[PDB]
């Protein structure tokens, strides 16, 4: 019974889509996100590490793009929740990655990615119904 | 023998005193730097990901501050550093770091530090002299 439902993750090109949907609608419909952008609190003992978020949240969401994985920033978070956590990580694909863009050397999103684990957002308002509420069950799952 | 002599991170905030003072005097003493901000490559299938200086460096230097273990981005350079690298690693300290301000979860640089294991800037000439014969000492060091 972690106090957030979700730990969520997201370059910084993609920081507008994510805020304005992602975060509002989760927010709005009553799920507890942690994020860092928010929620990091330099200097602050217990708010101030990278630990915080993901040690208190029941999963972990990237938002997936070029842009997040050609991220120097983005590929060290990949590290730090690769190593970390497993059922727990949720994808969700914003724009469509190319093949083998990913660096070798992160396993599970490769993986992850090849296994076509994660939920792809669309432009057409009945496949965002259908994807919000999809987001909201694999939220709910077990780990 | 690595192409690189070492790998180098710091913060946003100590960005001026590295590039102006550490980075101009190694690379003007012939030492061969690896560093994300100049070489760091997005998109670039070998430069644009965060293995590629680590593991052609045979030395990570760190400049330690407290905007370093403040940051949340650094935190997340220190996890990497910690997980990937023993004797490659080196730690100079830039400014002092308050007691127990490194987040308990950083074991090893708790006890890198605890152990009095780094190179301390100083604001005198007699001892920056001395300092940059001794981090030149420390960085031909073996693993």
């Amino acid at each position: 019974n972690k106090p957030f439902d979700a730990f969520i993750s997201y370059s910084e090109h993609d920081a507008d889509w994510t805020k304005e949907h992602l975060l509002k609608k989760l927010e709005t419909d009553g799920f507890k996100i942690c994020y860092h952008e928010r929620d990091f609190k330099p200097g602050h003992p217990v708010l101030g590490n990278i630990f915080y978020c993901i040690e208190n949240s029941h999963k972990v969401l990237f938002v997936l793009s070029p842009s997040f994985v050609n991220s120097c920033w983005c590929q060290y978070e990949l590290y730090f929740a690769e190593h970390r956590v497993q059922d727990s990580l949720i994808m969700v694909v914003l724009e469509d990655l190319p093949p083998d863009s990913v660096p070798q050397k992160f396993s599970k999103l490769r993986k992850l990615l090849k296994r076509k684990t994660y939920l792809k957002w669309s432009p057409e308002e009945h496949k965002q119904k259908i994807f919000w509420h999809q987001l909201a069950a694999v939220l709910k799952t077990t780990n």
